[PDB]
RNA sequence: GGCCCGGGGCGGUUCGAUUCCGCCCUGGGCCAC
C-alpha cells in the first residue's frame, strides 16, 4: 500500500479514459474544420493541446493569433465575431480580457484573442505570453503528461488547484513547470516538503535559491512569478498536504472532500459551547465576474474584522461566501457584549497645557491619574459585534470594495443565531471554527 | 476590480496625527488567461 501502489490506483482517477479521449479528438477536429474556412490564424494551447488535462475537465483552449498593430477594440469584436460563428452555443461574459467560453460537439471551448508576437516581451494584450508558454512546454513535457495529471488531480481534490481568484492556488502551467523541474509527481511532493515563503524555482536555470517571497520564474519571461495568485496560506497548505502524503500515503489525497453537511442544530450547539458571537453581513450579489467579486469580498470581510479588533470584540476568524442572488461576510468574536465605559490615555501630569485641554472635556466621569498620567472614562456608542458592524457597514460602505460597498450601501442586513443557521453558509461556518467530523 | 510603491488636496476623531478612521485628484508597477 506504499506510495507507488497508491501512485497506480491514482492514476486511474486522473487519466482520461479512452471514450473521453475521442470526444475531444473529435471537437478537436470539427473545431479546426470550422476554424479552416474563415481563415484566421489560430494555435491550441493549454492541457489540451499537451494532453494533460484532468480527467473530466476537457477544455480546449484555442488562441486567435492578429497582427502586433491592432488595436484592443477590434482584437475583442473580431475575437467575439470569430468565437460565436464557431461554437454550438456561446456565452460571453470576460473580466478584463475578453473572450468567449462554448460548447463543440459537447465539449467546453475557449476561444480567447491575443497578439501574435516574436519575443515574449512588451505584451501588448495581458494574455500574450501564453503561446510561448505552450512552446516552451512543447518538447519537454512529452511522456510526463500523467505526473502532471497526478499533480492536478491531487492539488484539486484539496482545493488549492486554480490560479483565479476563488481559489489563489497553482495554475496548471505552474504544475507543468514542477513536473519539468523535479521530473515526477512524487519528486515534488517529496521536495515541496522543504519550501518556504521565501524559495525561488527558477526551470531556465534548473536553479532553486532563496528569495524575498515565494517565485516561480517563468521560462519564457524570467520577471514573471508563475505562482504570483499563489496565496501564502494556501502555499502552506499544500506543504504541510505533501508532509502528511509521505507520512501515511493514501488514494483519500486525491478524491474530493465532501461538503458533508450537518444539522444546523448541532451547529447551534456548537456556537452555544463556544460562547462566541457568530454573525453574518448578509446583501445581494452585485453581477461582476468572481475575479471582480472575491477580492472585494476579501477586502470587505478584512476591513470589517479589522473594525472588530480595534474595537475589542476580539474577532477569532472571518469568512465569506456568494450565492446566486446573495454574499454573506460571516465572523466570530470572543466577546459578545463589553461595558459601555472604557479608559482612554491621557497625557502625563508634567505638561499642564496638555493636561487642561484633556481636562477641559465634557465628560460623565473625571478623569484620574495612574502611575505618573492621566486617564479618561468615555463610552462607548455601541456594545455589541453586531450593533458596531451595523454602524460602521452602514458609515464605511464605499472602503468595502467598489462594487461590494455600493451594494451594501443600497442594502444590507446583520443575520445571528437559528435565523444564521438556516442560510447557506453552514459549510463556511464549519470551516471557520474548525467543526470536525 | 483587487493588491503593492509614490505625489498632492481635505474631513473626522484625539491632550496631541504625516503617524489612527475615511474622502477627493493623480503617477507608476503586479495579478486574473
Ligand atoms: N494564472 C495563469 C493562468 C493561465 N496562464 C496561461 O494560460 C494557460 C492555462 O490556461 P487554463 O485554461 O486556465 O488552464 P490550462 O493550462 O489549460 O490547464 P487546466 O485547463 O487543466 O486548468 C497556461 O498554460 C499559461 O500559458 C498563465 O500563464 N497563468
Ligand atoms: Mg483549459
Amino acid at each position: 500500500m506504499k506510495v507507488e501502489e497508491i501512485l497506480e490506483k491514482a492514476l486511474e482517477l486522473v487519466i482520461p479514459d479512452e471514450e473521453e479521449v475521442r470526444k475531444g479528438r473529435e471537437a478537436e477536429e470539427e473545431l479546426r474544420r470550422r476554424l479552416d474556412e474563415l481563415g484566421v490564424e489560430y494555435v491550441f494551447v493549454g492541457s489540451y493541446a499537451r494532453n494533460t488535462w484532468l480527467k473530466g475537465s476537457l477544455e480546449i483552449d484555442v488562441f486567435l493569433l492578429f497582427p502586433e498593430e491592432f488595436s484592443k477594440e477590434e482584437l475583442r469584436e473580431r475575437g467575439l465575431e470569430i468565437g460565436k460563428a464557431v461554437l454550438d452555443s456561446y456565452e460571453i461574459r470576460y473580466a478584463e480580457h475578453p473572450y468567449v467560453h462554448g460548447v463543440v460537439k459537447g465539449v467546453e471551448v475557449d476561444v480567447v484573442p491575443c497578439y501574435k508576437l516574436k519575443e515574449p516581451k512588451n505584451i501588448k494584450s495581458a494574455v500574450d505570453r501564453t503561446p510561448f508558454h505552450h512552446k516552451w512546454l512543447e518538447g519537454r513535457i512529452k511522456g510526463k503528461e500523467n505526473e502532471v495529471r497526478l499533480l492536478k488531480g491531487f492539488l484539486k481534490a484539496n482545493g488549492i488547484y486554480g490560479a483565479e481568484y476563488k481559489v489563489r492556488g497553482f495554475s496548471g502551467y505552474l504544475c507543468e513547470l514542477l513536473i519539468v523541474f523535479y521530473g515526477s509527481f512524487l519528486e515534488t511532493v517529496k521536495n515541496a516538503r522543504r519550501w518556504t515563503r521565501r524559495t525561488v524555482i527558477d526551470v531556465a536555470k534548473g536553479e532553486v535559491r532563496k528569495g524575498e517571497e515565494f517565485f516561480v520564474v517563468d521560462p519564457v519571461d524570467e520577471k514573471r512569478n508563475v505562482a504570483a495568485n499563489l496565496s501564502l496560506d494556501n502555499l502552506a497548505r499544500f506543504v504541510h498536504l505533501c508532509r502528511e502524503f509521505m507520512e501515511a500515503p493514501s488514494l483519500g489525497f486525491f478524491k474530493p472532500k465532501h461538503p458533508l453537511e450537518i444539522e444546523p442544530e448541532r451547529l447551534r450547539k456548537i456556537v452555544e459551547e463556544r460562547g462566541t458571537a457568530v454573525f453574518a453581513v448578509k446583501f445581494r450579489k452585485p453581477d461582476i465576474v468572481d475575479d471582480n467579486l472575491y477580492p472585494q469580498l476579501e477586502r470587505a470581510s478584512r476591513k470589517i474584522f479589522e473594525f472588530l479588533e480595534r474595537e475589542n470584540f476580539m474577532p477569532l476568524r472571518s469568512a465569506f461566501k456568494a450565492s446566486e442572488e446573495f454574499c454573506y461576510l460571516l465572523f466570530e468574536c470572543q466577546i459578545k457584549e463589553i461595558s459601555r465605559v472604557f479608559r482612554r490615555m491621557g497625557p502625563q501630569f508634567e505638561d499642564e497645557r496638555n493636561v487642561k485641554k484633556f481636562l477641559s472635556r465634557n465628560r460623565a466621569f473625571r478623569p484620574f491619574i495612574e502611575n505618573g498620567r492621566w486617564w479618561a472614562f468615555e463610552m462607548r456608542k455601541f456594545t455589541t459585534p453586531e450593533e458596531g458592524v451595523r454602524s460602521y457597514a452602514s458609515t464605511h460602505w464605499h472602503t468595502l470594495g467598489k462594487n461590494v460597498g455600493e451594494s451594501i450601501r443600497e442594502y444590507f442586513e446583520i443575520i445571528s443565531g437559528e435565523k444564521l443557521f438556516k442560510e447557506p453558509v453552514t459549510a463556511e461556518l464549519c470551516e471557520m471554527m474548525g467543526v470536525k467530523d
